[PDB]
């Protein structure tokens, strides 16, 4: 998911 995705950028 894109929640995961962004979380992992961060
Ligand atoms: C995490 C949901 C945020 C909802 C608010 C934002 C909506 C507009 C942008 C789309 C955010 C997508 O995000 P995600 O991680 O791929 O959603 C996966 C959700 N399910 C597991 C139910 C399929
Ligand atoms: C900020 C308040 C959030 C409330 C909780 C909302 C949870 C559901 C988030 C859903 C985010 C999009 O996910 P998805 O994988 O593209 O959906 C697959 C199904 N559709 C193609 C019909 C969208
Ligand atoms: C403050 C909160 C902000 C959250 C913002 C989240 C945004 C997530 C956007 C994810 C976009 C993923 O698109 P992609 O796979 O590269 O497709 C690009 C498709 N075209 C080639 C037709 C342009
Ligand atoms: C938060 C964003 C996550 C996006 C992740 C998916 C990227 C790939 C999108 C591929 C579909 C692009 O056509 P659409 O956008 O449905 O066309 C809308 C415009 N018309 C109605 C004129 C056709
Ligand atoms: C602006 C670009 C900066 C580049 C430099 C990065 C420096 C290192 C930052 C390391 C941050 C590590 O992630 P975190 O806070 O533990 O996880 C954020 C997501 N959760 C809270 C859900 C776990
Ligand atoms: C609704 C549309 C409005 C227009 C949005 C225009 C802004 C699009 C920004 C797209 C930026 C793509 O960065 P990327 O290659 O994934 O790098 C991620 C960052 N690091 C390399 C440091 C990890
Ligand atoms: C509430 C949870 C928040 C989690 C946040 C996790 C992410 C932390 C990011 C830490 C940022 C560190 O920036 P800095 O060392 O000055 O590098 C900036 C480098 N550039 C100028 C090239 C972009
Ligand atoms: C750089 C820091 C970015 C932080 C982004 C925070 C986004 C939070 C989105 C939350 C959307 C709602 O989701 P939910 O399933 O009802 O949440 C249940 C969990 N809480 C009770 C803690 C909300
Ligand atoms: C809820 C609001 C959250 C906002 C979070 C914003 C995150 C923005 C992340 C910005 C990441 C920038 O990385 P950077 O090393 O300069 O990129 C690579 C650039 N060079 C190729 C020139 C080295």
């Amino acid at each position: 998911g894109l929640l995961k995705w962004i979380k992992t950028l961060l």
